[PDB]
């Protein structure tokens, strides 16, 4: 596993190769949108 390890990475591309796409995506990139700079 790895999608949700991802966006522990801090990475929006990070979701984006790993996690599919359509929820997958979703709840990775959702976190690095709230998460990260510069979106926080």
């Amino acid at each position: 596993d790895a999608c949700e390890q991802a966006a522990i990475q801090c990475v929006e591309s990070a979701c984006e190769s790993l996690c599919t796409e359509g929820e997958d995506r979703t709840g990775c990139y959702m976190y690095i949108y709230s998460n990260c700079p510069p979106y926080v």
